[PDB]
């Protein structure tokens, strides 16, 4: 249970958005708080990524790259898990102080993306995802998006990712008998994981589009979000960096 003990030990606690719930729900106010929340969650993502088994064996530029590419997917997934465990997926639980009901979903102007996020959230319920399956899936999301012409040390990346797939396959296969059950299950979970990607990508277009018009629309982006969204996110939009799918889309 060593790999699982570590994944349960390094898991972030609650991150607050710092949203002032006494302000009226406006676009400016909702998206600036989401942006601050993304910025706060980045600090914790960085510290979590670095405590992961084998992570520091990656080349150091590569460690920065996988995090600056995959943060959107990791946070969407974790948020869907929080929504599921806290409000049985009925609303989007970004943070204790920034929970979206239907009105916030409309005012944020991301209503259809929110719907797709609630759908992802509900799959945790429909699939009866266990906390152990959750933590191994989210660890893998870290290794699920890279540049098309490879990382600085692609071989070390490939080995690591292989090992994360094997740990997920093992977290399933601890507790099952005569096995159509075990294939069907791995199939289900690799389908859930592939499904995070098109969602992440919608939110990549959205937040890029917003950063560009952010002065016209009084939305604040803090230091790191603004930098990652202008430097790394367009490499995803332009197709220089692409998700690693299990099944072909
Ligand atoms: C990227 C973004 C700010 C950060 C958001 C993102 C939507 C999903 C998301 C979920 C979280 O739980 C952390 C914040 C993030 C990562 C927002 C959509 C537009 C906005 O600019
Ligand atoms: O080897 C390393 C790999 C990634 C990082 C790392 N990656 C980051 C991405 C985005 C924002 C950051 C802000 C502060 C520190 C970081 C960031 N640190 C630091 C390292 O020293």
């Amino acid at each position: 249970p060593i790999f699982l003990n570590v994944l349960e030990a390094i898991e972030p606690g609650v991150v607050c958005a710092g949203h002032d719930n006494n302000q009226p729900d406006s676009f400016a106010a909702l998206l600036s708080s989401l942006n601050e929340l993304g910025e706060r969650q980045l600090v914790h993502v960085v510290k979590w990524a670095k405590a992961l088994p084998g992570f520091r064996n990656l080349h150091v530029d590569d460690q920065m790259a996988v995090i600056q590419y995959s943060w959107m997917g990791l946070m969407v997934f974790a948020m869907g898990w929080r929504s599921f465990t806290n409000v049985n997926s009925r609303m989007l639980y970004f943070a204790p102080d920034l929970v979206f009901n239907e009105y916030r979903m409309h005012k944020s102007r991301m209503y259809s993306q929110c719907v797709r996020m609630r759908h992802l959230s509900q799959e945790f319920g429909w699939l009866q995802i266990t906390p152990q399956e959750f933590l191994c899936m989210k660890a893998l999301l870290l290794f699920s998006i890279i540049p098309v012409d490879g990382l600085k040390n692609q071989k070390f990346f490939d080995e690591l990712r292989m090992n994360y797939i094997k740990e997920l396959d093992r977290i399933i296969a601890c507790k099952r008998k005569n096995p159509t059950s075990c294939s069907r299950r791995f199939y289900q979970l690799t389908k859930l994981l592939d499904s995070v990607q098109p969602i992440a990508r919608e939110l990549h277009q959205f937040t890029f589009d917003l950063l560009i018009k952010s002065h016209m629309v009084s939305v604040d982006f803090p230091e790191m979000m603004a930098e990652i969204i202008s430097v790394q996110v367009p490499k995803i939009l332009s197709g220089k960096v692409k998700p690693i799918y299990f099944h072909t889309q």
